[PDB]
């Protein structure tokens, strides 16, 4: 019998402090990438539960292992959660992440050596969006299939062009999903042949990968064949649990007024860096270009960490600087709205930022500069906790 | 502010439902699949931690992420661990399944259009060394795949002789391995992956082994990210740390060799009653002479809370690992399978099914209660 009271702590106790730093940590930093959250304890609570014991290759109701009668119901919550959040027909909860979900929707779709147009295969590419190009480029190239994702993008004209050269039509809900399931953005369910998202970023929900269809019984089936056995063998079901809680959190009318929060701050932020000299390509999202500054964002980001405030480094459009160094900074808000950050400290947090950018290439201004915005962050961030009572 | 008192039972009474069904079940239901175990109260702990909520993509001090510096420690723990476990240079613990860790290692290794020698063009072989030879030198595989004892400097031999990278599947055997029961591949293959939540009893994810071999420590690399996947899973790496050190305890091998006495026992027990036999820790019982099929006894049994999968031959494939992991023994081992036996017979016959299945769920509640999987 495994003692119910055995625990990391007394057992692997340098584990354990890596974990506790890690709690300490997401309390203490501000957490400015965009493709972090902080999910709730429900999820987490679903994640440590005892179905990580349980194998259940295939899908509910036909699984290929006995004993997944109770398991089946808390993936037919997920599925069916997850339908109702996007009005989609059909949804797969088993990716174990987007990457998963992805090649899955490839392989479901497309043959290695297919044209595929988008943003093993003969790639085309197109770059406010041009529709008229896009159609010229997909007319051209007679693409298997056309990849969308994310201003507000003309799924409708999308469903257009493909209905045109006879392509399916892959949406990438990536950095929109949660604004989608709000009613906040068009949805692209009712226009993609096939739909994928993440349910860790703007949705905050455990890390993981999902499918969505609107109604086609061929792609549902090719789709359930792609991810299981083509792309994974047993899913995740603790993490499958985990996913049909955070559906139903997402369905809440606080997770709307939440999105909405999302925005607002990094508005906030994007006056803020404006009004202070700094270029900004632009939504949840923006990338500080920082070729006006002579700043890379591998510099920006080590400072800016310094003051506890963590960032990533990212290129900017036509980037004249490699990947690993950069000349922009990627911020997003996601984890900022959800612990509780306004927009009014949202907007000095970017004025701290800025301070720091600018005192960059002083090095006892810099150092002054760091001193005070840390205090000013350690403020914040205990005035907005992640977690606690 | 998240309030941390916030749960699943309050808010979402189905799902909670749902939960503590399956608890339940894993307590009084009989588990038979060979793929399947029972993982400590830690593992789970760390599958449950705020680590859900790090992205880091990359590898410890090399992340392409920032604020990685505790889950760095977490993964160099996990990672350091699996190599010492399994006596490798290179260990990879980034992989969310076998599935991902098996893709990667292709990737990693071959091209469109490579041949390969396995049991892209696939060709396909007591293992008869001298055909697997024969074919090699024959077709030049890129990579030859393999996975009683499996002689795994032979495969060294014959990759050489051909130029070819050798790949272990040690998923079967992973278990027996990291116990000293089995020959060890690594010093061998070019790469050995295993899942982490079969025989060795951890979470549910994928690893990737290596001897030094610098050239193919950066193809698995990249092949695992961006190859195969994003962000690893972190709250899982860091229970794949204290599930590898739990595997490296001496209570470890006491318990995979238990894994094999109870199979052991089950077999002579289906013997001695009739029932072939099909043949460490994963068997087949063949039910063609006595014309049951794989439907009618899993119903049959999964109603006496025996849960088993059908398996080409027609009939029950039964592992051990789980019963052992719950402290069933291998005397109580052999009767489950004269339990089993006697539904089987009342099948067979038609008579007393029904009372006979009554019989052996009560039997089976007691071997359940007597043999707890999680407590105080
Ligand atoms: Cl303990
Ligand atoms: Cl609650
Ligand atoms: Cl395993």
């Amino acid at each position: 019998m495994f003692n119910r009271d055995m625990n990391i702590a007394d057992y692997d106790p340098e584990l354990w402090q890596s974990i506790t730093d890690e709690v300490q940590r997401q309390e203490d930093h501000i957490e400015l990438i965009a493709s972090e959250n902080y999910t709730s304890p429900r999820v987490m609570e679903a994640q440590g539960s005892q179905l990580t014991n349980k194998y259940a290759e295939g899908y509910p109701g036909k699984r290929y292992y006995g004993g997944c009668e109770y398991v089946d119901v808390a993936e037919s919550l997920a599925i069916e959660r997850a339908k109702s959040l996007f009005g989609a027909d059909y949804a797969n909860v088993q990716p174990h992440s987007g990457s998963q979900a992805n090649a899955a929707v490839y392989q479901a779709l497309c043959a290695p050596g297919d044209t595929i147009l988008g943003m093993m295969y003969n790639a085309v590419q197109y770059g406010i969006l041009d529709y008229a190009e896009i159609e010229r480029l997909a007319v051209e190239h007679k693409p298997t299939m056309i990849i969308a994702g994310f201003g507000i993008v003309d799924w409708a004209k999308f469903r257009e062009i493909a209905d045109k050269v006879g392509a399916y039509l892959f949406v990438d809900m990536a950095h929109v999903a949660g604004l989608v399931a709000a009613g906040l953005y068009p949805n692209p369910v009712p226009f993609a042949d096939v739909v994928t998202t993440t349910t860790h970023k703007t949705l905050g929900g455990p890390r993981g990968g999902l499918i969505l269809a609107k109604a086609n019984e061929a792609i549902e089936k090719k789709l359930n064949s792609a991810v299981f056995p083509g792309q994974q063998g047993g899913p995740l079901m603790h993490v499958i649990a985990a996913k049909a809680v955070a559906f139903k959190e997402c369905a809440e009318p606080e997770f709307a007024v939440y999105q909405q929060q999302v925005l607002d701050n990094a508005k906030a932020m994007v006056k803020s860096f404006l009004a202070r000299g700094y270029k900004i390509v632009s939504n949840h999202l923006f990338l500080v270009d920082l070729i006006a500054q002579d700043i890379t964002g591998k510099e920006a980001d080590a400072a800016l960490g310094n003051a506890h405030i963590t960032v990533n480094k990212n290129s900017v459009p036509n980037d004249p600087r490699s990947p690993f160094v950069t000349s922009g900074l990627r911020i997003g808000t996601p984890a900022l709205a959800r612990r509780g950050v306004n927009a009014q400290q949202s907007a000095e947090l970017a004025l701290w930022m800025c301070d720091v950018l600018d005192a960059i290439k002083d090095e006892a201004k810099l150092a002054t500069t760091i001193t005070a915005v840390k205090v000013k962050v350690a403020a914040l961030c205990k005035a907005c906790p992640v977690y606690g009572l």
